[PDB]
């Protein structure tokens, strides 16, 4: 109808335009109708029916505080740890009410002549965290302790990710130079049958990327070469010298970068809190800080609650599920919302990496999450909406490891992380449920380079109940802390800014990120990793959610260690393609060893490294092809990740995951198709919008060159800031329910993946318009008034640019 409108963003205004691809008028300025400060940015919005406009708005003024010393042995025992530092905010100000500039969810109500009139505002109040006084699991203990990686940002190379391999397993067990005891001895130390006394423990954090608590800063800059530079987590070697030198040789515009790269134009870009950087030399506000304002980032709206979450580019640890109705609500912490990870052994994956638990410590240093009862920290959430009354998210698991807080300059473990390969063994047997079950790297190290004869692998070849001269033993694995001291570890819990949990420059990590190890079976399978590359999926209903709102207000007393559960939720192993680096290797050649940092990225999907995946884009979308008699009508959602979309099946009659009765079949609710050159070529973080058009059953992503940063880590001006691409996702496959019989899927419904003809690199675009089923508009900035706007002719998803109407809207 004429009488319908479209609304496109600009900033902070929301403008209607008309099918005559026309401004109705002047927009909506978020910020300025809410009342609120001109710090305050627009991040996200919903339309929500026809009465309702939800937005989503946070400002680079925000600083966060956590209380860390936990003073006394009494005081008020009820206050919050984590508090918004009014101070610290205004002192930020000054480069006139006092405010603590927390992000808002608004809401507007609609009025005559396609305009919005502002109802209310819900503030996103910090987590609470209880500060203790006593120094029952402690979440407070683990956030003393936690260390966070600094963000990865589109700059971030190769050997910038490596850090050096931690110690074997055999040493840490049987200490140095007693290491050949290995095969008599590790039947007496829960290794039965282990064939890997070689087996990576995890990663040196004494150099590269920086780690950091709470209340202390990442560096703008970080390393070329982790294996070379950096500080790692020692931040006082940082602060007192190696600050100077990063700053010497990468100056910020205004010099060799031999060393280091200055990414404060990327991490600006990716949503973090860079001063001197900001719309309207200076350290970078707290990790905390740094998490809140991330964190802020994605919202929906399902009936009267509304839910927010963080970023795709930094991963956050705690969502939001707020009333329509309250003035204000606390997150929820993602150490408390367990997930169903598909088995309860590939949760078990998850969890055993947090960190070292056992009945004999009680040591309040080994701080990690799993000694406290907690679950998955953190989470890189590739995007939420809502469909048939729920809510359906997509998310990478960030890399959550432990690592050893020892003073003991000479342990075995000292200055290192813990984390290790859990890729399933050669000897797995088949079927998708038999392998991510697979017991290889189950508690402990396993995988690593085992030379057959003339033809070597990275992964083990003997794991579960195949073990011993007789191959029915079981082969065991544990946690790497010798056995006289597990009464006295201290681990704590480190959050990578990744899908990986290790980072040990060595081929085994790049195999389980790559997705190279295969089996030496005809029928050739896929060793699926438990903790590298994960994605997590789910439905997730409304009383699952209010549990989440209630398990957020609970103030410390009893339901403390209470966890929410998402039972409707799944893991997969989603790798990036191998051949996205230019030298990937091989297993089962002639000895011809590729490490991290001698990996070469071949990548042009905005991403300097070849090894991390990303996933951005998610979008719910109701089939509109007729199903068979008295079923519902199917829903899936997208998600592009990459080289290639991954597609998410639900089951409507029930509104649980898409499932079938066989265990050996691969699972029929997850899909992932690659994707061709030409779609390998678009800039995955310039992702501007997602549509889902309902009658096609058609989604349309946005990709806009100006999302780019102004700058690379050398400090030159970036290329190709300037242009779009539209990329089309359409449904391929036998459907559920496509006709009467179709009881049972054996395969999973897939997407398809294609540059769509709408795409340009020499202009700035305002937005697309549905003008109808037959045609898009395309409207354009370059210094055009009026917007250049070019119409093109949709043919299933198709377009074609038409010379002859482009024109007659153009011409005065």
């Amino acid at each position: 109808s004429l009488a319908n409108t479209y609304l496109l963003q600009d900033h902070n205004t929301l403008t209607p335009y008309t099918p005559f691809t026309t401004p109705l008028n002047g927009g909506l300025d978020v910020v300025r109708a809410a009342h609120l400060h001109p710090s305050y940015e627009l991040v996200d919005w919903k339309r929500v029916g026809d009465t309702k406009l939800v937005a989503l708005v946070r400002s680079a003024l925000v600083r966060v505080k956590f209380q860390d010393t936990t003073s006394s042995d009494q005081s008020n025992t009820n206050q919050n740890a984590l508090s918004f530092d009014t101070q610290e905010s205004q002192k930020a100000l000054n480069g006139s009410n006092s405010q603590d500039f927390a992000s808002y969810v608004l809401i507007f109500k609609a009025a005559p002549r396609a305009t919005w009139v502002f109802e209310r505002k819900i503030k996103l109040a910090l987590p609470y965290v209880k500060q203790e006084s006593q120094g029952k699991g402690s979440l407070y203990k683990t956030l003393q302790d936690l260390l966070v990686e600094q963000p990865v940002t589109p700059y971030t190379p190769n050997a910038g990710l490596a850090r050096v391999n931690g110690v074997a397993q055999d040493t840490v067990h049987f200490g140095s130079g007693q290491e050949s005891s290995w095969n008599s001895q590790r039947s007496q130390k829960g290794l039965k049958n282990n064939p890997g006394p070689k087996a990576v423990t995890g990663f040196k954090l004494d150099k590269g990327r920086a780690y950091r608590k709470l209340n202390e800063s990442w560096p703008v800059y970080e390393p070329l070469d982790s294996t070379k530079e950096g500080k790692g987590k020692d931040e006082s070697s940082w602060k007192n010298s190696e600050k100077t030198t990063a700053e010497n040789d990468a100056p910020l515009v205004g010099a060799t970068f031999s060393k280091y790269l200055n990414t404060a134009q990327a991490l600006h870009q990716m949503g973090v809190i860079v001063p001197g950087l900001e719309k309207w030399t200076d350290a970078l506000p707290n990790v905390i800080t740094q998490l809140y304002h991330t964190s802020t980032a994605q919202l929906a709206y399902l009936n009267g609650q509304i839910v927010v979450m963080g970023s795709d580019r930094v991963p956050s640890l705690w969502y939001w599920v707020v009333g329509e109705d309250q003035e204000s609500g606390k997150a929820t912490w993602w150490a408390k919302t367990e997930l169903n990870w598909g088995t309860d052994k590939q949760k078990q994956f998850v969890e055993n990496q947090l960190g070292f638990k056992d009945d004999s410590n009680s040591d309040s240093k080994n701080s990690n999450l799993k000694a406290q009862g907690l679950t998955q920290p953190a989470y890189l959430i590739a995007g939420l909406d809502v469909v048939a009354d729920h809510l359906v998210f997509a998310a990478f698991k960030a890399g959550a490891v432990g690592y050893d807080m020892t003073t003991d300059s000479s342990a075995s473990t000292y200055n290192q992380a813990l984390a290790w390969s859990t890729t399933a063994g050669l000897d797995s047997d088949g079927g998708y449920k038999a392998l991510v079950e697979n017991t290889a790297g189950l508690n402990g190290p396993i995988n690593g380079l085992f030379t057959l004869l003339d033809t070597f692998a990275y992964v083990t070849p003997v794991s579960g109940m195949k073990g011993g001269s007789q191959n029915n033993e079981e082969v065991q694995t544990t946690y790497p802390v010798k056995s006289d001291q597990k009464a006295t570890a201290k681990i704590a819990s480190l959050i990578n800014a990744s899908p990986l949990n290790s980072y040990g420059d060595d081929g085994v990590t790049v195999f389980d990120a790559l997705g190279l190890n295969f089996n030496f079976k005809l029928n050739e399978e896929r060793l699926p990793s438990r903790t590298d590359q994960l994605l997590v999926y789910g439905i997730v209903n409304e009383s699952e959610l209010k549990s989440a709102r209630e398990n957020a207000q609970s103030t410390s007393d009893d339901n403390s260690n209470t966890k929410v559960k998402w039972t409707n939720t799944a893991s997969h192993y989603l790798p990036v393609p191998y051949y996205y680096s230019a030298n990937f290797p091989e297993a089962g050649n002639r000895r011809r060893g590729v490490k991290i940092s001698t990996l070469e990225s071949q990548a042009t999907d905005g991403f300097a490294n070849s090894l991390l995946n990303f996933g951005t884009g998610l979008k719910a979308g109701v089939d509109p092809a007729p199903v068979a008699r008295g079923h519902k009508p199917n829903y899936s959602a997208v998600l592009l990740v990459r080289g290639g979309v991954v597609r998410l099946n639900f089951n409507p009659d029930t509104d649980k995951l898409l499932d079938s009765t066989d265990k050996n079949s691969e699972p029929i609710s997850f899909s992932y198709t690659p994707f061709g050159s030409a779609e390998s070529a678009v800039d995955l973080t310039t992702l501007k919008d997602v549509t889902y058009i309902a009658e096609s059953g058609l989604w349309f992503y946005t990709f806009d060159n100006g999302e780019k940063p102004t700058y690379d880590g050398k400090q030159q001006q970036v290329k190709n800031r300037k242009g779009y691409a539209v990329i089309t996702v359409s449904r391929t496959g036998i459907e559920f329910n496509e006709d009467a019989n179709t009881t049972t899927l054996s395969q999973a419904p897939a997407a398809l993946a294609v540059q769509n003809g709408i795409a340009s690199s020499q202009d700035d675009l305002t937005g697309i318009l549905p003008l109808s089923d037959e045609f898009s508009a395309v409207i354009t900035k370059d210094q055009t008034w009026t917007g250049k706007v070019d119409i093109y002719k949709n043919t299933n998803g198709l377009f074609e640019k038409d010379d002859q109407l482009s024109e007659n809207v153009k011409r005065r």
